[PDB]
């Protein structure tokens, strides 16, 4: 049994499509019990955290708003009293649109700046009608909302949930509603994770950057611009070294090479001087997978990888596999492609979220993504859940 003390407004997006009831008469009660357990898990619900439930399938019905109930037992009875509509569609995006437009509005009891906003989506299927969910998830998350997504059975698509959730690891799956409850701990840990932009926190930052001969192939200033980009990112951190932000550099061409580890340098002057000594390979290959492997085995507090490539993977190592191993150790991965030689699919595969993927037509336009990349580079997440 796991608890979360964070003050939050929590909205559960509850699938009430007919496919749920067709599959099993008791599925809704299992979903209900799961939601009630979530309520029991937040220690400040009833003091002060709030809870809201929104039904979605064909259209959306708010079961109750954040401000309706004021005790765990009243909220739990509210959940029990819900009537699923058994709709003939699964409109995830429409549910998410509803949530950002109404469910967190002052009118329904939301808006308090002391409170973190959390949405937990449950679905046995893939969105098949209505507002496209990818856009609506984007808008929603922009407003400071954490999104956790739960997929049950086989009729959903995991990639869709991954674009919706805050990050890939905020997507949880299970084979049946019977097993839903094996996710309770995991959902709470995610809900109780607090991520903040802090460029003065303790963090370990690895640049995994392209060193192919392609970069300066038709412009000898490209490599230097890539280096200035990195240098500029370093400058945005308050303090470097064991007492602040530690930096590392891995470069990849046909293979990958650790240029410096996290403990080599404690000064920005030395870190930036180090970056500037990095030289391109004479080989035109982009071993993104080897780069990620190297960071995992040789480099690795908050951990971040910022990867930059102008080419597609050479296949010596699997970007998907190596990024998966890194993310499972808590590394946040940001992925950047420059030019027309990279494949955006590979960026999406390695990034912790498609929102952390950036692309630019050329190296002199890296300035355009600077601020967004720094915000992510300074991201600092802390688990607050506890037994």
């Amino acid at each position: 049994a796991e608890e979360c003390d964070v003050q939050a407004d929590i909205i559960v997006l509850f699938d009430d499509s007919s496919s749920i009831q067709y599959d099993n008469k008791e599925n809704y009660q299992m979903m209900k019990d799961f939601v009630k357990e979530l309520v029991d898990s937040f220690t400040t619900v009833g003091v002060g955290s709030q809870f809201g439930v929104v039904q979605f399938s064909q259209g959306v019905k708010t079961a109750f708003p954040l401000n309706k109930f004021k005790t765990k037992e009243d909220i739990k009875k509210g959940i029990q009293d819900m009537v699923p509509r058994n709709g003939g569609q699964t409109e995830i995006g429409t549910g998410l649109k509803h949530v950002r437009e109404n469910s967190f509005s002052g009118a329904e009891g939301g808006g308090n700046p002391d409170k973190q906003k959390i949405v937990i989506l449950m679905t046995d299927g893939k969105s098949n009608a209505g507002a496209p969910p990818q856009h609506e998830a984007h808008k929603l998350k922009a407003e400071g909302v954490t999104v956790i997504a739960i997929g049950i059975g086989q009729g959903f698509v995991k990639t869709e949930l991954e674009q919706i959730a805050t990050m890939k690891n905020y997507v949880l799956t299970t084979n049946s509603f019977s097993e839903l409850s094996t996710l309770l701990k995991l959902v709470i840990d995610l809900a109780c994770e607090v991520c903040v932009v802090d460029c003065a926190g303790h963090a370990d930052i690895a640049f995994v950057f392209d060193a192919s001969s392609s970069i300066n192939a038709n412009n000898p200033n490209n490599y230097q611009l890539m280096k200035n980009f990195m240098k500029d990112i370093v400058d945005r951190f308050n303090k470097t070294g064991p007492d602040g932000t530690q930096f590392a550099v891995v470069t990849f061409a046909d293979r990958a090479t650790k240029q410096f580890g996290l403990k080599d340098y404690s000064s920005k002057a030395d870190i930036k001087g180090a970056i500037d000594k990095v030289t391109p390979s004479i080989i035109g290959q982009t071993a993104i997978g080897d780069g990620l492997e190297n960071a995992r085995l040789e480099v690795f507090v908050q951990k971040v990888v910022i990867l930059l490539t102008d080419g597609q993977n050479n296949g010596h190592k699997s970007p998907e596999h190596e990024s998966s191993l890194l993310r499972k150790e808590g590394v946040v991965i940001v992925a950047i492609g420059v030019g027309t030689g990279f494949l955006k699919s590979e960026l999406i595969n390695i990034a912790s979220s498609e929102e952390y993927v950036f692309t630019t037509s050329s190296f002199d336009k890296l300035s355009k993504i600077m601020e967004d990349v720094v915000k992510l580079a300074c991201m600092s997440c802390k688990p607050r859940a506890h037994k």
